[PDB]
């Protein structure tokens, strides 16, 4: 019916911004906290058309049940951190663990956002690449602000899907 992608990460890393750049083409400098939003986009699925549903989650820890349900229903996951915050990278570890616990063949992308702020970088790409290796997932850096690697993010994620032929 649909192909479901969920986006996780700490508050302020750019989850909403990556999703909005991809789906709507827009960017805002203002921070607007999210509870849980979803967006649909028409994509190709096998020799037919379906929707991609993207779930933009919260970085609040106050909704653990909601977060577990979002993991359960997702087909593919994007784990976002900010290259300017080592703490935001560390905060993805428990999320990765919950995906493994609940899912027990799953596209997963580790994404270092805000790569336009390389001068204030705290997480070197080499370190995030090492983590992605241990997690056996893909890695890339993005900038929602610059529209750097935003289309590529979703293209690469759907290309990792081998249980279904999904593309943009
Ligand atoms: N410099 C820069 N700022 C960004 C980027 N992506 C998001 N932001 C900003 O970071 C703040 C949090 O973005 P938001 O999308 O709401 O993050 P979320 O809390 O993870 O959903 C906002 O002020 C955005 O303008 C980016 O790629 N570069
Ligand atoms: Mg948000």
């Amino acid at each position: 019916n649909d192909y479901r992608v969920a986006v996780f990460g700490a508050g302020g890393v750019g989850k909403s911004s990556l999703v909005l750049r991809f789906v709507k083409g827009t960017f805002r400098e203002s921070y607007i906290p999210t509870v849980e939003d979803t967006y649909r986009q028409v994509i190709s699925c096998d020799k037919s058309i379906c929707t991609l549903q993207i779930t933009d989650t919260t970085g609040s820890h106050q909704f653990p049940a909601m977060q577990r349900l979002s993991i359960s229903k997702g087909h593919a996951f994007i784990l976002v951190y900010s290259i300017t915050s080592r703490q935001s990278l560390e905060e993805l570890k428990p999320i990765y663990e919950q995906i493994c616990e609940i899912k027990g063949s799953i596209p997963i992308m580790l994404v270092g956002n805000k790569c336009d702020e390389s001068p204030s970088r705290e997480v070197q790409s080499s370190e995030a690449e090492a983590l992605a290796r241990t997690w056996k997932c893909a890695f890339m850096e993005t900038s929602a602000k610059l529209n750097h690697n935003v289309k590529e993010l979703f293209q690469e994620l759907l290309n990792l899907e081998k249980r279904r032929t999904v593309s943009l």
